[PDB]
């Protein structure tokens, strides 16, 4: 049984990770799910968001304030199912807090809980990178919170080299 994905070190039974650009392994793989790293307005200016709605040629953020407009802003630590356009069949937006806002930390756990409403996503850290978690806690709240297959994106080879290693 061939797998879409590639490359990806086994952390446990369900979670995996990689260090990749979350958008050219969305390019390349099309999952059924990517998860942004989305804030509560879906104002994906920067980080994994800016990232994601700037390979759309800003047509998630279009979709995204369409939403908004319709269903007011998300909760910290909530998610909406959206297009996925080029990338994916769909886009999970989910809200990790962000630290640098001040935001309540124990939220992340309800974030990565979302995820468990997919079989399996193509993700980034929550509030990792500017969100400003630790992203080795992040990946410790992910394998202990997630129980669908989840494949970790880490932009960055430092930082996925030392997950890796401090992994338990």
């Amino acid at each position: 049984m061939v797998n879409s994905f590639s490359g990806y070190l086994k952390l446990t039974d369900n979670v995996y990770i990689k260090n990749a650009d979350i958008v050219e392994e969305a390019k390349k793989v099309k999952p059924t799910v990517v998860v942004n790293a989305a804030n509560v307005y879906l104002k994906h200016g920067g980080g994994v968001a800016g990232a994601l709605n700037k390979a759309t040629n800003n047509a998630m953020q279009v979709e995204s304030d369409d939403y908004i407009a319709t269903n007011g802003p998300l909760k910290v630590g909530g998610s909406c199912v959206l297009s996925g356009h080029n990338l994916a069949k769909h886009c999970l937006h989910v809200v990790g807090p962000n630290v640098n806002k001040g935001e309540d930390i124990q939220l992340l756990k309800s974030a990565y809980e979302n995820f468990n409403q997919h079989e399996v996503l193509l993700a980034p850290l929550l509030s990792a990178g500017i969100f400003g978690a630790d992203p080795i806690h992040s990946l410790r709240v992910c394998v202990d919170t997630v129980r669908t297959n989840v494949y970790l994106a880490v932009f960055d080879k430092n930082l996925y080299d030392k997950l890796v290693s401090s992994f338990l």
